[PDB]
């Protein structure tokens, strides 16, 4: 019975127009993208059967001894928030899970869990991670699934405490996530091998992933040369990893730097199985993958055709097509990527609503002087069309330089990624240089993001913190060292859930009580719009987004147990109150709904009106201009003198004083049109 | 049940216009007439009891016998045409009967029917004529009414036969009906001697009325002279009636003139109860009426303050306050007159959308040269404009002279009145002289009742007509003589009894019998339409002709205790086939109905298409403009033979008759842009 | 032809004038969260006076001076866009 709390979203949505926020205006697409079909049989055994039976090792092992080379569909996670703000729902998602099962099981492993997957599924769309990967865990019993974490922060921005982030990853073992990957913001080494060590005590397949910035090929710039990333190297793999991993945050491999960091890493680890990772920013990263593959790698990180490409990962169709001859083999079929392509596209031609592609049409070469990650450039020209800064977009990335270089050049990865974004930002909108900067740091009104890091809460990065800038902005700002995992106090458990449950939800499970944990206030408000609106997701985009449209039929599936169709009727009109009526027909009855409109009132003019009960209280008698008042407010008059003068085109009305007393205040001055009993003056 | 035919009608008046056509585009007012107080105990005694306990003789004679003036109120019957097109209602007619019953009790007798009252009453207004007399009769058993009577045609336009007519009086008078007046277009004897002859057989007052034309206090005015009248006058009275009458269509009575004639009349017949009926056009009517009253008159027709003057009768004050310090002494309270006054100026402004006043603003004079009888203009300028010649009507009675002396100088009231005006509306439409048309009026054709009326289907006129035109007119068609009631034959009703029943009747009355006697296309039609829509006359006149606005409630009754409460929320919009659905509220019901509407036409047409079914009919491969064609239609056509040639922008396609033979027709211009699939031509 | 049916209006808060180093503007677009220092308070330099947060961003405005506050233009609980005057300092 929440089909009334459903329908009011629906006339919500038809009065008060979309709820989510849209950066550029723009039509759903009417058409439907099309699902090929599936095999009845069950789909046939991946990997996964692998983990089922053999232990992590011995599934590294048997992938490692595997000849040819293993491929992975980065697709759901890191195509939807590069190209997109990755507001996709699962409805779309399981309309093809089906098709990947039956046809996707040479794949490698499935990513399908974000980093910010939390963030969309609450702030602004309204989706349970948990759920819908459970339903996709269902769907896929054979493919394994990988997830992305960080080394401090589980999914958040600070430093966590280590007790919760060990419990929530035992949680998401137990829902059954079976790969993990951890890494750091500049690969810290508390933070890394803590995160390594909560894998472990979570029990399975676990990688670490390399953050790669620079080129390695270059000897003139060896801030991070091929030497500290293989000692980086070094310390992991004596850490006792099963796999070892490589991110291109901004795809920035050449083939050269492929070719000799592949060799460099392989020839001390013969029998190390190899994870590339990867975004085809500048459009030639498919050189580098092949590069590297020849080299010797074993996974690597590669989008569908239609969602490949910009900023995204490279395609099937050329590494697929490059490899038939070649002894690599991928050994895959072409009309399950031509089937997963055009459907992609169909769906994203739903999603029109606010596609970049209207801002950037093609990649440029513009990342080697920019470095902007593959994954956030959307995200950060939305944050920015919020802030209504997407007219000087175009500045806003050339602030973005020295935004890093006020720091020194760190490793860019999205906290701190973020954190020189919000500092181009604030430079920007401030429009001052370097020097204006530095000179004036104390003066410069930082956000808490600037004193957070300098501080130390994310951790210290490895070429150290700008001294001078640091000790003008901080100054009386305590500098708390050591691992601040390690240096935060742990924190409770339980009261939590007691308070929770006592403030609303009379159910207990871990899951919603470590959400709130880790973010109460969103938490509580998607509580609340969940509430004032039962259960969502049930619907379609097009149906979410712009909602039902006049004499059209549609069905509903309000869950598994039984389905019905609303036919939205018409708009009705604005009533003199707020609320406007809207007519719906549902299955075989018709009902209409109040829904209030963003109007009430314009609340204009409310000029003072005299109470005639004051028998002291003065009115003006007819309406018109006040040609002269005769008395200044407190002053003294006597009865029967006159003290105001009314104007018309034949009558003069003059004031009458109603008695003895000094006036208060004259509430008109001079020259303003009056109405009948409009306060001039109180008298007493 | 009868609610939803009511709740179709309102439906279709809110997406369609008005079904009565609308003269000048208006809307009524927002203000309901104020409805003066009423007294609780039976309405006083007035004449029906003197009429009761009396003969007619007798109850004319105490009429006579009464020292002072008694009145005649005609603002129900006369003032409608005379300032509206007698579209008032019943609805608001029955709120004052109560007050006037009660508070009018020296009035001699009021005019509610007439002679243009049924031919509206079902044909623009939808209601039954006996159905409203029934109602107010009980509202009124205090003051006889009075019926206007035509001496040959009942109530049509051509003389009905005798047994008609005389059966229609006697069910008149059965009705309840009291007082009657004989009246006829013309002098033709023969006519006032039927119409007194079924009105002495229905039993009863019978009153005859006398046409007044010209002038008598004129020597120059020499047709109609004073011994004329006086001649009529004797015939008349030989006859032998109850009470005389005397007609002014026009208001053209000098003071001097009806002085003369009323001491005339009065001095050879000093017992005769006399009556004056005139029409105040030409602004000098109530001088002449009060003076010619002082001279011997009895009776006095007059209408209310609000519906005076311009065309229609005098007012109630002006009689009232001129005959105060007079031994006549109309002795009437001046306050119920006030109040009835403007209870009548609330209700002028609810018919406000047609009216005399934004054509005729004030009382012109020149009535002599025209003659236009006052019952008639405005009906007159609303068929000009409805004709579509209401721009120029000035012209049209202009024109209207002309046919006066083409009919010579006669006496027109209802019939002749609107042949003179149909002729002139024939005139000015072919935009001829008067002169040639009088000329060539042999081979023009002219209108039906013309032709009627010079074959005599009337009477003889008094002074003749001329013979050269009637001949030119009818020429070779048969012509009546003698009287045409007589020489009409004599027809049963008893098989149209039995024809209306199995047609649709299955409660007709012989009411509704003789009124489809009378008017029986417009009667069927009139059944019809109240069969579709249930019954009217249940509600407000702006609810009637307006409807109610969006989004308000209101009341309607069915009977005494059958009251309804109704509010309308909004109307939907063309959904597929140009239809409407619309949402109303019972007193707690919500109410859906479909109307559809007029207003989609959608007519267009296009090139024939080419049917696959039929192999020789050929089509057109591209759409595209035509260049050449190389065979003409019905021409021997090769197999695979170039025919046509087509190109649009970037293809030219060559179309060749696919089979041997011969072409039939080619439906093409060599000039047109044709889409693809056309039948351009066909093979045999 | 100059028309009559033409009114232009200007209204709600002002902007902070930078000539004057006392008057303190808002640095972002946000939401007025809480206020430090109330109007007639001594204030240090370096300290907190209002907390803006609109999406993500949390910015809290520092004393650019050491002085009494004399007016909070910045009122409470009405959103305030970047260099509006939000505190004047004498
Ligand atoms: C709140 O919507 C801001 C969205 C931008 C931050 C998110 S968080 C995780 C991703 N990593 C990054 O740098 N931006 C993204
Ligand atoms: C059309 O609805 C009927 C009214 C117009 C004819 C009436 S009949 C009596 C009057 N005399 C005349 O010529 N027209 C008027």
């Amino acid at each position: 019975n929440r089909a009334q709390k459903l329908l009011h979203y629906l006339g919500h949505v038809m009065v008060n127009g979309p709820t989510t926020p849209i950066p550029v205006k723009a039509s759903p697409s009417p058409t439907d993208p099309v699902v090929p079909a599936v095999p009845i049989g069950p789909p046939p055994a991946g990997f996964r059967d692998i983990l089922l039976r053999e232990g992590p090792e011995g599934f590294a092992r048997a992938v490692r001894n595997h000849p040819g080379l293993l491929l992975m569909d980065t697709t759901f996670r890191d195509a939807h928030q590069s190209l997109l703000a990755t507001r996709v729902r699962t409805h779309d998602l399981k309309k093809i899970a089906p098709y990947v099962a039956h046809n996707f099981s040479k794949l490698f492993s499935m990513e399908n869990w974000g980093g910010a997957t939390f963030d969309v599924a609450m702030r602004f769309l309204y989706e349970c991670p948990w759920r819908r990967l459970q339903e996709l865990r269902e769907l896929i019993p054979n493919i394994p699934f990988q997830m992305l974490l960080r080394g401090a922060n589980a999914v958040g921005y600070t430093n966590y405490p280590d007790n919760v982030v060990f419990k929530f990853c035992e949680v998401a073992k137990e829902n059954g996530m079976d790969v993990f990957r951890v890494f750091d913001s500049l690969n810290y080494l508390p933070n890394m091998l803590l995160g390594m060590e909560a894998a472990g005590s979570a029990g399975g397949v676990v990688e670490a992933a390399i953050s790669y910035t620079g080129d390695v090929a270059d000897p003139s710039r060896t801030k991070y040369s091929l030497q500290y990333y293989m000692g980086l190297a070094e310390e992991l793999v004596r850490a006792g990893t099963h796999i070892l991993c490589i991110k291109d945050m901004a795809g920035l491999l050449k083939p050269t730097a492929c070719t000799m960091l592949v060799s460099s890493l392989r020839d001390r680890f013969p029998d190390l199985p190899l994870h590339i990772h990867t975004h085809d920013t500048s459009g030639a990263g498919v050189a580098a993958m092949l590069a590297c593959a020849q080299a010797g790698a074993d996974v690597v990180d590669v989008a569908a055709d239609s969602m490949s490409g910009m900023t995204s990962q490279p395609s099937m169709g050329a590494l697929v097509a490059c490899t038939r001859g070649t002894p690599l083999d991928t050994e895959v079929p072409m009309e399950r990527v031509f089937d997963y392509s055009e459907y992609w596209e169909g769906a994203r031609g739903l999603y029109a609503a606010f596609d970049c592609t209207a801002t950037m049409k093609s990649g440029n070469s513009d990342v080697y002087e920019n470095e902007i990650p593959g994954g956030q450039y959307t995200n950060l020209h939305f944050q920015a069309h919020s802030m209504g800064l997407g007219s000087k977009f175009k500045e806003v990335k050339k602030a973005y330089v020295e935004a890093n270089q006020m720091l020194g050049d760190l490793i860019k990865v999205t906290p701190s990624s973020k954190i020189v974004g919000d500092l181009a930002q604030f430079m920007v909108q401030n429009g001052l240089s370097r020097a204006e900067a530095e000179a004036q740091a104390e003066e410069l009104s930082f956000p808490r993001s600037v004193v957070e890091f300098l501080q130390g809460y994310i951790g210290v990065p490895h070429g150290g913190f700008p001294e001078p800038f640091r000790s003008k902005v901080l100054k009386d700002l305590p500098r708390v060292e050591g691992r601040p995992g390690a240096s935060l106090p742990p924190l409770d458990l339980q009261a939590l859930e007691k308070e929770l449950v006592d403030r609303h939800g009379e159910e207990v499970t871990p899951e919603d009580v470590l959400s709130a944990a880790m973010y109460p206030d969103v938490f509580a408000h998607f509580k609340d719009f969940t509430a004032t609106f039962g259960p969502l997701d049930s619907l379609n985009t097009r149906l979410f987004l712009q909602g039902p449209k006049i004499a059209e039929e549609f069905e509903v599936e309000l869950e598994r147990g039984k389905t019905l169709h609303i036919k939205a009727l018409a708009v009705s009109d604005l009533n003199r109150a707020g609320q406007r009526q809207v007519f719906f027909e549902l299955n075989g009855q018709l009902r209409s709904i109040l829904v209030k409109d963003t109007q009430a009132m314009k609340e204009m003019h409310f000029h003072p009106k005299a109470l005639k009960d004051v028998k002291g209280q003065i009115g003006a008698p007819m309406p018109g201009k006040v040609i002269d008042i005769k008395v200044v407010a407190g002053a003294k008059v006597a009865k029967g003198q006159p003290l105001c003068v009314l104007s018309a085109m034949k009558m003069e009305t003059v004031v009458t004083s109603p008695m003895e007393g000094t006036v208060r205040k004259v509430h008109v001055t001079k020259d303003m049109t009056l109405e009948g009993d409009d306060l001039i003056l109180e008298i007493e």
